[PDB]
């Protein structure tokens, strides 16, 4: 009912309601607008810039822009005004000159924020478009930057800058790609029409609203395309020239490119010197508008992208009419991921086991790996989310996976993509931040995008709602406004058993073939005489009410679960010098009862004989014993778990040659290893109820996944067990599963497959901690900021 008129409501910032036609930067969106919007409210009279002969001009507000003498006090100067007409630098011209206080206008209650989003904008951009990029690069060099910056998975464009809104993991948002369908709702997002647009599909709470319930004002963050560029900066800088009252303190920009071009021309085809070129002027025309009107020392200014860009050719498309003879069944999500579900919810033939099984291991360099979403490397946290089918093909980059080839020829054209795995160096991204609150000429390490929104909320003075980041492990890009965590209280307590049992109250149907001077020794290490040595940064803190009891031997500890009959945690230092041994043959079958932990609370020989599919391995490894007389604890039933033999091939390798060439290459490691239950993938520690799969016959829940958290000293001179500085930490979440599927050389030999499958299953002491209900590094001599960065780190592997 589009009769009313944008008099006077160019760019209004609150949506007033249908059917009254709109004036907002959305209204084209929504073919909404007021009849008059483009005619008020997207001039382009005499384009942009002002010229020698505009200066002190009378004005016309005909005119896209102002150079007439009134146009500071109305806010619509065009950006270089000052420039042309008063004999102004340009900002980029400027020394750098630290920012050590806001200097703000009168009225101002705190410096506004301004997000300068980007699409597609690789990481490595900023070194390879340096000399075409001036305003960007002061930015970089004078602000605060990071390498690059890791995107969430899929690294397609709404869920990264929903995620940059929220803090949170798509599958928790619930926007999980460029298209979904919810079977609850029975409705499909798309990116072209208008299901996209009701806000069922967006969860979470963005920073506008987080921002707007706490009362401080925000700019819309979305704008309609054919808004042009100069159109979106100047209405921001006329948004900044509001009375104090009506004044937002939380702005966005975006930009299609350089994505748009990316797509058509490849991430560095010469095609794209162009868009990073016009992106260059766009930040500067900012940054001259915001200088005009003083707030170029007061604004802090993100630059940030959504994700990267790779090579890709539609030659390089696998499709899986090549697998699969039943195609027509299935309904493919295609290109740089897959996923499948059926056609049809009446067709109760389709079966999900036999798509993965066709799809497993087929064609000798095939370039896609199909998942149960639950099998997905756990570091994607892709997968709690009913819009996620259960099947998933992780696509290598450079490729895309499609049905058929007629869906590629009848829909070449482009020679970008971007979807991949976000540990994929083509797909990080950037991350800049200039002003008042960040600091000066500082370079900090890369980060994850899902910790921004908390940094977001610390510059506005806003509680975050609840999320994914680790508010505090980015304090270190901060001058001030840090977010000061504490610790998480510990709830359970330990107990801290003597030996209370005798041997022959067991009965466990395990058997094991097994001085007065160094009896003496033996009881100290049962009572943690070697602690020190093997527990570097304190015992984990149980975040959960539970029974558990912290068990000392000479060369590892462990926190036993009355609950679980088996370890927590198992913690072990492993120097430089040690040795690794063999399981002697006597020794082979042998599990020995632990006189301090009751029969009723312990594991047994006869369930794991029983089950047929179900072996044990131990969580502190018998090779790396100290001595042939320490070996003996290493093979307790309480450092028994249960494990696949499928599995217990990747265990073994890992604890008989990884560990040891880890304390080769790092000068010591400390290893915590342990159990993780997450029957529901949520990525969060299952309660007892939860588990759906036991030891045949007994109360032994299996684990889904095994972790470990590697440590050393950052400052590999010194050994773990004497670091006086920063850490090291890698870390890793296997599957515990009963084949090696995933694995299409598992036939081979360990040393050509184990390593490259802990590698994909990196991750970060955080995800661990999530899954464990554990809090890891409670005694350091470090700074708790630096220790939350430290449990966000991931080891990504990429060359
Ligand atoms: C990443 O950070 C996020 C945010 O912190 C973490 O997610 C949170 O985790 C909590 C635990 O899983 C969860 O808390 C639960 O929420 C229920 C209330 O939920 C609504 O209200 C909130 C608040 O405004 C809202 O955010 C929610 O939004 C979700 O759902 C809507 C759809 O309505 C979506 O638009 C939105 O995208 C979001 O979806 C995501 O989360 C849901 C779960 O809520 C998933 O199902 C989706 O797939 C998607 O991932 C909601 O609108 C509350 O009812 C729960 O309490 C029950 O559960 C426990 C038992 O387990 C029990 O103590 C209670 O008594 C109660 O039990 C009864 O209900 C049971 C379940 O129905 C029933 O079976 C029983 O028999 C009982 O009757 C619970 O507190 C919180 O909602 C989410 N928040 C978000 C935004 O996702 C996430 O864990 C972090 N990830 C990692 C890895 O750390
Ligand atoms: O059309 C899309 C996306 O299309 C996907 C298609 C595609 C294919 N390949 N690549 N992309 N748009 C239009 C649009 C308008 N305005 C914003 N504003 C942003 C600014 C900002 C800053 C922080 C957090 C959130 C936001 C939202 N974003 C967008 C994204
Ligand atoms: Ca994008
Ligand atoms: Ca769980
Ligand atoms: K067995
Ligand atoms: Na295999
Ligand atoms: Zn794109």
């Amino acid at each position: 009912a589009t009769s009313g008129s944008c008099k006077g409501r160019c760019f209004e910032l609150q949506e007033v309601g249908p059917p009254d036609c709109r004036c907002d930067n959305l209204c084209k969106s929504y073919s909404s607008c007021c009849h008059d919007f483009d005619e008020l409210c997207l001039k382009t009279a005499r384009g942009w810039e002002c010229t020698k002969d505009r200066c002190g001009e009378v004005r016309n507000e005909e005119n896209a822009c102002h150079c007439s003498e009134d146009c500071l006090s109305r806010g619509d100067c065009c950006t270089n005004y000052q420039v042309v007409c008063k004999g102004e630098s340009h900002w980029v011209d400027d020394d750098c000159e630290e920012i050590k206080v806001p200097e703000c206008p009168a009225g101002f209650v705190r410096p506004p924020l301004i997000i300068f989003s980007v699409d597609g904008f690789r990481a490595s951009y900023m070194k390879k478009g340096s000399k075409v990029m001036p305003n960007i690069e002061k930015l970089r060099s004078c602000g605060t930057h990071a390498p690059y910056m890791r995107p969430v998975y899929p690294t397609k464009t709404f869920p990264n800058l929903y995620t940059l809104a929220t803090g949170l993991y798509p599958e928790s948002h619930g926007i999980v790609g460029n298209s979904m369908y919810d079977p609850v709702f029975d409705a499909s997002f798309h990116l072209r029409g208008r299901e996209k647009f009701n806000h069922r599909w967006w969860g979470g709470q963005p920073l506008w609203i987080t921002a707007t319930k706490q009362g401080v004002r925000a700019g819309t963050f979305f704008w309609s395309v054919s808004i042009p560029h100069e159109r979106r900066i100047l209405t921001i800088l006329q948004w900044l020239s509001l009375p104090d009252n009506e004044r937002p303190s939380v702005y966005a920009f975006y930009s299609e490119q350089p994505d748009f071009s990316g797509h058509k021309y490849g991430p560095f085809g010469p095609e794209m010197t162009n868009p990073l070129r016009e992106i260059d002027k766009t930040v500067g025309q900012l940054m001259d508008g915001l200088k005009q009107l003083r707030l170029h020392r007061c604004v802090n200014v993100i630059f940030v992208g959504d994700h990267g860009m790779e090579d890709v050719t539609c030659d390089r498309t696998e499709f899986l009419s090549n697998y699969l003879t039943n195609v027509d069944d299935i309904t493919l999500v295609p290109g740089t991921l897959g996923r499948i579900r059926a056609k049809s919810i009446n067709n109760s033939k389709y079966d999900p086991k036999t798509i993965i099984a066709a799809l497993t291991c087929k064609k000798p360099d095939q370039h896609f790996k199909p998942y149960m979403k639950q099998h997905l490397p756990k570091r994607l946290h892709y997968a709690n989310n009913r819009r996620i089918e259960d099947i998933h093909l992780l696509v290598d980059r450079r490729w895309h996976v499609a049905r058929k080839p007629l869906d590629v020829y009848k829909k070449c054209f482009f020679q970008g993509d971007h979807g991949f795995d976000n540990k994929v160096n083509s797909m990080q991204t950037v991350f800049v931040g200039y002003g008042p609150t960040f600091k000066y000429r500082t370079k900090v390490p890369p980060f994850e995008n899902i910790e921004l929104y908390n940094v977001m909320c610390d510059l506005l003075g806003l509680k975050p709602a609840p999320n994914n980041g680790t508010h505090g492990s980015l304090n270190h890009l901060l001058r001030t406004n840090t977010f000061r965590p504490t610790m998480p209280d510990e709830v359970s307590r330990p107990n801290y058993p003597g030996i209370m049992y005798l041997q022959s109250e067991f009965d466990l149907g395990c058997t094991c073939d097994d001085n007065k001077l160094e009896e003496l020794n033996k009881r100290l290490h049962t009572k943690g005489s070697t602690k020190e040595r093997h527990l570097l940064y304190g015992r984990p803190a149980v975040l959960y009410r539970t029974s558990y009891d912290i068990l000392y031997h000479t060369d590892f500890e462990s926190g036993y679960s009355e609950i679980f009959l088996m370890p927590l945690w198992t913690s072990y230092t492993i120097s430089k010098q040690a040795e690794v041994s063999s399981i002697p043959e006597h020794l082979t079958n042998c599990v020995r009862p632990d006189v301090r932990v009751s029969p009723g609370f312990s594991q047994n020989c006869l369930a794991y004989k029983n089950d047929k599919q179900m072996s044990y391995g131990f969580l502190f490894p018998p090779y790396l014993s100290s001595s042939p007389e320490a070996k003996y604890d290493a093979f307790l039933v309480t450092n028994m778990v249960p494990m696949y033999p499928a599995f217990k091939r990747v265990w073994a390798y890992f604890q008989r040659v990884l560990v040891k060439k880890y304390a080769s290459e790092r000068n010591g490691v400390n290893v915590i290893s342990g159990p993780i239950f997450d029957y529901n993938y949520d990525g969060l520690r299952d309660t007892e109820d939860e588990i759906k799969q036991y030891v045949e016959g007994s109360s032994i829940p299996v684990p889904t996944h095994y972790y470990s958290i590697i440590t050393s000293c950052l400052d590999f001179t010194q050994p773990a067990d004497k670091c006086d500085g920063p850490l090291s930490v890698s870390s890793f979440i296997l599957p515990h599963r009963p084949d090696n599927d995933e694995s299409c050389n598992s036939s081979e030999d360990e040393s050509k497959w184990v390593e490259e499958l802990m590698k994909m299953h990196t991750a970060r002491v955080r995800d661990i901690e999530h899954l464990t209900g554990l809090d890891f590094y409670r005694k350091t001599s470090r700074s708790y900021s630096e220790i939350l960065t430290l449990k966000t780190y991931l080891h990504t592997y990429e060359s």
